[PDB]
């Protein structure tokens, strides 16, 4: 009852930089983005100026706390092999798994096809999400296999 648009996902936002251009995702009440694209510099929301508060290179994971009360999405619990990546351009692909952190991508394609979609969280088709795009991978510029972290690596960094 009532009337709104682009229902299909509430759990992606889209954000853009003076330079770069990445996607987050609301994770247990948390947004998380990409530490490559925003780096050491900060950057301006839509509230303002902040201060990042989780921050790692090694693992290429930062992101800002939120209050309680937003939907957020959890972790995968159901074992699915197949999951969908989220593109900027709202596009769906199913990819197989080949690893915990490492997977395969069904059709191969360029890494710029596939450019400027970082933040993109992967759903299974249960309904579940297993974790974030992070980098791609190719050989001569094709990408082949992708890789993502895992949504328990993150509550490892929240924790501390
Ligand atoms: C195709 C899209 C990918 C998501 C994406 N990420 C990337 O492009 C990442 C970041 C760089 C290189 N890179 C890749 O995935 C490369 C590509 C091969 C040809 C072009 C580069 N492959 C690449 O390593 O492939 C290796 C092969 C084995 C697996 C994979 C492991 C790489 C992990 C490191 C990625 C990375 N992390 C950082 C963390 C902190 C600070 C700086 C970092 C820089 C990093 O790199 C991206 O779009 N990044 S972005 O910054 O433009 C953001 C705005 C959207
Ligand atoms: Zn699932």
């Amino acid at each position: 009852t009532g009337r709104d648009k682009n229902q299909v996902e509430g759990e992606v936002q889209v954000v853009s930089t003076a330079t770069q251009s990445f996607l987050a995702t609301c994770v247990n009440g948390v947004c998380w983005t990409v530490y490559h694209g925003a780096g050491s510099k900060t950057l301006a929301g839509p509230k303002g100026p902040i201060t990042q508060m989780y921050t790692n290179v090694d693992q290429d994971l930062v992101g800002w706390q939120a209050p309680p009360g937003a939907r957020s999405l959890t972790p995968c619990t159901c074992g699915s092999s197949d999951l969908y990546l989220v593109t900027r351009h709202a596009d769906v692909i199913p990819v197989r798994r080949r690893g915990d952190s490492r997977g395969s991508l069904l059709s191969p394609r360029p890494v710029s096809y596939l450019k400027g979609s970082s933040g993109g969280p992967l759903l299974c088709p249960s309904g579940h999400a297993v974790g974030i795009f992070r980098a791609a991978v190719c050989t001569r510029g094709v990408a082949k296999a992708v890789d993502f972290v895992p949504v328990e690596s993150m509550e490892t960094t929240m924790r501390a």
